[PDB]
């Protein structure tokens, strides 16, 4: 049944936990949102590949959604509606696999490759984007000329197809940003044609295009990567990065602590994360750190909370905890959950199951926009508005999808913006704040990272590492990978087609290897000096 089988495939995106692994141990490290997790360390922090961690996106969108995809889409020529939605996801999860792999099956990815009787070539990065093109451009006419009622969605569109259509141009206007470095004219071209469609885009977050998880306890149904962001025990909460951190505090962020709270969360709920046991305890951290005139040390990429040691507070710092460590001390006086809460850890608002599966946002939309004005594009209105939209409907989206508490006003978010206008690198500017944009997205995180070369990174190969903790460094090139490795099964199963994909790489499947819409190393700072705990070398 197609319905179900576009159900399954949507909800899989984020609602798969088995391939969660791969966000939280390598690519939400990569864009160094996150740091300090035991996970993290160990894989993205050392940049240390292993191939169970590397192949679970390749894996499992391939033996699930793809799969269910090219089934539907074969089963659903005489569902227009549903074949173009269908379709429209298919080419969703083939850019993330090819923007995450590099060459991906795609064109012979098909019934027999389905059945496990047929082996799919590795279609080019460049010939999939032109691919990505006309087939949305085909599909955003398709749209509305069936009489089909597409049941099987569960995004915000809700089966409207005039949502449906929006979703595919800015997906259009996303590609055209992606391949405007090595090809302009292209990337200039496709942009404004989906900029200029009859159907339009998304230009409101009232098109926003993400998946409605559902609000259970901890088959899809939830949103798994907020599951593995929670950790599976309190001993592992997800931290936020120095990088992070010192991107949201240098520039007045109000986002600084809707992201960053404080939590001491022994007896925190495994099945849904509880305002009660996940103890936030943000403000007496912070009234305890001005008193002693010290401050935040946020886990730096690379190291974990247990590194780069900070002074643990006594309980009696903490007014609330101190209550409680009086009442049970066993609970509330433990020294290592003490020492967790010392680190700036993700609020638990990200984290809930019924958090959505972000497709594309007007926020994003409005960042294209703005680069869009400063290549000189035929956008209307100044790259600032573009830009100061964007900005606002990042905040926004934070009080509109994950916030419980503690929105952020419009005076914020107002203040934030006179502070920080386009300035002198509008470039860097917009994409910078396209990438806190993308926390949750971590797809698109890296590769608008990747493609725009902004943010600066923290240079990983002048911040410490701690071979003596276990960690295992066996890459020289400490720089940020740019790729993941091919499933290393693929060797065996498709070795004809994963041989040559190799080779039109250079003869190695090395993740230093730039895409092809790639075309310069990520921006790095050259001074990291933070007021306290470490910096580089
Ligand atoms: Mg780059």
């Amino acid at each position: 049944d197609p319905n179900a089988q576009l159900t399954t495939s949507l909800l899989q995106t984020y609602g798969d936990f088995s391939l969660m692994d791969t966000y939280r141990n390598y690519i939400t490290g990569f864009t160094q949102h996150f740091a300090g997790g035991w996970n993290v360390t160990n894989y993205a922090g050392a940049v240390h590949h292993e191939d169970d961690i590397a192949r679970r996106i390749w894996d499992r969108y391939y033996e699930v959604a793809i799969k269910n995809l090219v089934d539907a889409i074969h089963k659903s020529e005489d569902k227009a509606n549903l074949n173009a939605a269908l379709r429209i996801h298919r080419v969703y999860l083939l850019s993330v696999l090819a923007d995450t792999y590099g060459d991906i099956p795609a064109s012979e990815a098909g019934l027999g490759y389905i059945s496990g009787i047929s082996n799919p070539k590795y279609d080019t990065v460049e010939d999939l984007y032109g691919w990505f093109f006309t087939e949305l451009d085909a599909c955003e006419q398709q749209l509305g000329t069936g009489t089909d009622h597409i049941s099987g969605d569960v995004t915000s569109m809700g089966g409207d197809v005039a949502k449906w259509k929006k979703y595919a141009n800015s997906l259009r206007m996303r590609y055209a940003m992606r391949i405007s470095d090595v090809n302009p004219s292209k990337g200039q071209e496709e942009f404004e044609k989906a900029m200029n469609h009859a159907d339009g885009y998304i230009a409101s977050a009232a098109d926003d295009a993400y998946i409605k998880y559902a609000d259970s306890p901890y088959d899809f149904r939830t949103n798994a990567l907020g599951e593995i962001l929670y950790g599976q025990d309190p001993s592992s909460p997800t931290f936020v990065s120095s990088t992070l951190f010192y991107q949201l505090q240098n520039t007045g962020d109000p986002r600084l602590y809707r992201i960053c709270r404080h939590y001491y969360n022994i007896k925190r709920s495994q099945v849904k994360p509880d305002k009660e046991q996940n103890i936030d305890l943000t403000d007496e951290v912070l009234a305890y750190f001005q008193r002693n005139n010290i401050g935040e040390e946020p886990c730096n990429t690379g190291s974990a909370w247990y590194e780069n040691w900070m002074n643990v507070a006594d309980a009696a710092e903490f007014p609330t905890l101190a209550k409680l460590a009086e009442q049970d001390a066993n609970s509330y006086d433990n020294s290592d959950y003490r020492a967790r809460l010392m680190r700036p850890c993700l609020n638990i608002d990200f984290e809930m199951p019924s958090c959505p599966g972000i497709l594309i946002t007007s926020a994003e939309v409005d960042f294209l926009l703005a680069e869009a004005k400063t290549k000189g594009w035929n956008v209307s209105g100044d790259a600032e508005s573009h830009y100061e939209a964007g900005v606002r409907a990042s905040m926004e989206m934070l009080n509109n999808y994950y916030l419980t508490s503690n929105k952020i006003s419009e005076d914020e978010i107002n203040a934030f913006i006179a502070n920080n206008q386009l300035g002198e690198n509008p470039k860097q500017t917009i994409n910078t704040q396209a990438w806190i944009l993308h926390m949750m997205n971590p797809s698109e995180a890296w590769a608008n990272m990747r493609r725009s070369d902004y943010p600066a990174l923290l240079d990983r190969s002048r911040l410490a590492t701690f071979p003596g903790d276990g960690f295992v460094y066996d890459d020289p090139n400490m720089s940020m990978p740019t790729r993941l490795r091919y499933p290393e099964l693929e060797g065996q199963y498709n070795s004809v087609n994963y041989k040559a994909a190799i080779e039109r790489m250079g003869g190695t499947d090395d993740w230093h290897k730039k895409l092809w819409w790639d075309k310069s190393d990520v921006n790095v700072q050259g001074d990291f000096n933070p007021p306290y705990g470490k910096g580089y070398i």
